[PDB]
RNA sequence: UUGGAGAGUUUGAUCCUGGCUCAGGGUGAACGCUGGCGGCGUGCCUAAGACAUGCAAGUCGUGCGGGCCGCGGG
């Protein structure tokens, strides 16, 4: 199993004669707390079966976050379209340092340690993905030499 | 590398741009409601307007010559 945290739950609407009609989105991360997060936004005509969709498609989409005393390798910056990104290394003591979105995301992925912040747009949608994919271009020491 | 959180509001809904707004810290402060004690600070930011009265720069007889009161004594 994994830890699941519910960020965003939103109602849309579409209009037809007579009225308009609803969906619901929902933004889910999970992960181990110990280097594996996943996030998924998922859709549905009522709000409960939107969180499971969300929370199916979550798992279906995973990244292996190299943890390093519980913080991440290296600075990391990255824009998903007009939102952005930041991440940056932190000593033991410092907590994490975040808007919820980039937080449920660090947090379930067992990071322990990060300076962050959000520039641009900051939508939570575009911001979730920005970090994921921000994450998922994380490199290790390793990583790099066998690389190169 | 001791360091970096955001939110509300344009739409039926969306993403974006974009302003407004808010939570934070700060002060020679002021106003309200309330008000027990102590310590260290600290208190005319406006009229460099106008000010009653006291006080804020004097001292030396080891520079000099006198006055007035007295002490010592012809
Ligand atoms: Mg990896
Ligand atoms: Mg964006
Ligand atoms: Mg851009
Ligand atoms: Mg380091
Ligand atoms: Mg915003
Ligand atoms: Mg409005
Ligand atoms: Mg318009
Ligand atoms: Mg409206
Ligand atoms: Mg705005
Ligand atoms: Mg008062
Ligand atoms: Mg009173
Ligand atoms: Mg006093
Ligand atoms: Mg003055
Ligand atoms: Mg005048
Ligand atoms: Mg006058
Ligand atoms: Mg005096
Ligand atoms: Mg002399």
């Amino acid at each position: 199993d994994f830890e699941e945290k519910m960020i965003l739950i939103r109602r849309t609407a579409r209009m037809q004669a007579g009225g308009r009609r609803f969906r619901f989105g929902a933004l889910v991360v999970v992960g181990d707390r110990q280097g594996r997060v996943g996030l998924g936004f998922g859709k549905a005509p009522e709000v409960p079966l939107a969180v499971q969709k969300a929370g199916y498609y979550a798992r279906r989409n995973m990244v292996e976050v190299p943890l390093q005393n519980g913080t991440i390798p290296h600075e990391i910056e990255v824009e998903f379209g007009a939102s952005k990104i930041v991440l940056k290394p932190a000593a033991p003591g410092t907590g994490v340092i975040a808007g919820a979105v980039p937080r449920a995301i660090l947090e379930l992925a067992g990071v322990t340690d990060i300076l962050t912040k959000e520039l641009g747009s900051r939508n939570p949608i575009n911001i979730a993905y920005a970090t994921m994919e921000a994450l998922r271009q994380l490199r290790t020491k390793a990583d790099v030499e066998r690389l190169r």
